[PDB]
């Protein structure tokens, strides 16, 4: 028993992770087979970052400008091309460690890991979610750039997520491997404010699922309500609408616990309007919304 | 910026992991060079837990008896031996991922990351810490024993924990990996309470000092206090007391913020006694006491 923020085992990922520069800019890149993937804002110096025009920016650029490092050994760069806010740079060699791997584009809500590293070097790892106004709450300084994002499925990566930038508020932003934004941001030092952070409804419920498994029960109370009834609560709480495909996705820790997933929402429900009292959860005093009803289903299972 | 609970990247850990079967028990090993390092009661039946000698249950074994498969191939043993309460299992090929090793007995209030693991495969990695009364608050399921907690200097790997037990609350704990308990435990199922677990004081200090270095200053009062005043408090609070050696290594910290450590203990004070308002510090609704000092410096810096 016991339950913790956890993240995927990140040995894979770290197999695939080189240092990019391209002039005085250096973030990190993915090696994946033999191709390279980086923000394109490597070719910015800190001047263009203020209005870049990448396409003209990427012109004074050729294949040798890219200086790829993997470990302590360079790269050759054979080709160089921009799909949407990523480089893509084809290098001479087929990453030897490339795991299985898919690119997805995730919603939010969803939880992955992130490597985050400096210089193409692992620093740490730790789990996130994307929230509902498309950032991340991540812990990234300057060269962490590049770092990515994964979830795993045995010996699939799924990469979901790659580091490009941090908001005047001190929020994370960035794309798929596609190179595409989530959310409505871009690659520019300019005011880009996000909208509401608002809780993942249906991850606050699963996590509440996960403390009722570990012995946490003072919570649960003698009432039930209605998606309608629950939502306006949750509106009131800037809390996810819930919705029916919340609820069945539920489902398997509703059978498990035998605690229906509307009698979990009225506990939530009395959470949101009674406050902790002071009393703690899985060892914290507000409602965690950074695991999904998966993520509990794998911790509470034991799935490798 | 952003501070977050991080572990150390796992590969060079997840590469030393194999299944250890001794009978109908299985569990983890850790296979560093030509040894595998396995909690003994691995010879157990869960009959045996309840009152194990585990020296006569040893003499019933043989090198053929302990099954060791690292990914889906089988491993020689050669010999076998009981340190404390660990088993050695010479095996006749040296692990070709071993990195750069050492084993270290930690103090309580470090702390270290997991790799959870499950039939000797890597299911997640999550960040711990020794509590004062030497148990972990960690997520371990059945077949989990012999999961291994460590901390990484840039390519060595500091290995300090082996689970093995989960105590009838639902605590952790385990043994450094010559096979010692961390504190009064034994491995037996047995009646084994654990003391106060009291909050990790210095760490405490050391996270404030990460969440004024990201911008959350909101609990800073203009205020300072002593060390015998302050633990006074902590006392109260059922903190651990700050020493003048917990003070010395808070001070690259307070050189940088330029906010002296013990106004940050007058400030540590004031939330002891007043709560948090419904406020948050790092997206906490509690102190946090499972980062320390170095910890923060590291995750500040971005040491990799
Ligand atoms: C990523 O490429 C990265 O690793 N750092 C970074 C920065 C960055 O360091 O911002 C500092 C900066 C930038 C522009 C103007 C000033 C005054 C300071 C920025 C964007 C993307 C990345
Ligand atoms: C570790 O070896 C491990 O992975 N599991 C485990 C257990 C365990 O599963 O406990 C269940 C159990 C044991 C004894 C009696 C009953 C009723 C149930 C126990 C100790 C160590 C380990």
């Amino acid at each position: 028993s016991g339950f913790r923020k956890m993240a995927f085992p990140s040995g894979k990922v770290e197999g695939c992770m080189v240092q990019v520069t391209c002039g005085t800019t250096t973030l990190n890149g993915l090696w994946l087979d033999d191709v390279v993937y980086c923000p394109r804002h490597v070719i910015c110096t800190s001047e263009d970052m203020l209005n870049p025009n990448y396409e003209d920016l990427l012109i004074r650029k050729s294949n040798h400008n890219f200086l790829v490092q993997a470990g302590n050994v360079q790269l050759r760069v054979i080709g160089h091309s921009m799909q949407n806010c990523v480089l893509k740079l084809k290098v001479d060699t087929a990453n030897p460690k490339t795991p299985k791997y898919k690119f997805v584009r995730i919603q939010p809500g969803q939880t992955f890991s992130v490597l985050a590293c400096y210089n193409g070097s692992p620093s740490g790892v730790y789990q996130c979610a994307m929230r509902p106004n498309f950032t991340i709450k991540g812990s990234f300084l300057n060269g962490s750039c590049g770092s990515v994002g994964f979830n795993i499925d045995y010996d699939c990566v799924s990469f979901c997520y790659m580091h490009h930038m941090e908001l005047p508020t001190g929020v994370h932003a960035g794309t798929d491997l596609e190179g595409n934004f989530y959310g409505p941001f871009v690659d520019r030092q300019t005011a880009q404010a996000a909208g509401t952070d608002t809780t993942i409804t249906v991850n606050v419920l699963a996590w509440l699922y996960a403390a009722v498994i570990n012995g946490d029960r003072w919570f649960l109370n003698r009432f039930t309500t209605t998606l309608n009834d629950f939502n306006l609560v949750a509106m009131k709480y800037n809390y996810e609408p819930l919705t029916q495909d919340h609820v069945d996705i539920l489902g398997p820790l509703s059978a498990q616990t035998g605690i229906a997933v509307l009698d979990m929402c009225a506990s939530l429900k009395e959470l949101l309007q009674n406050g902790m009292n002071g009393r703690t959860i899985l060892g914290s005093a507000l409602l965690e919304d950074e695991f999904t009803p998966f993520d509990v289903v794998r911790q509470c299972s034991g799935v490798t």
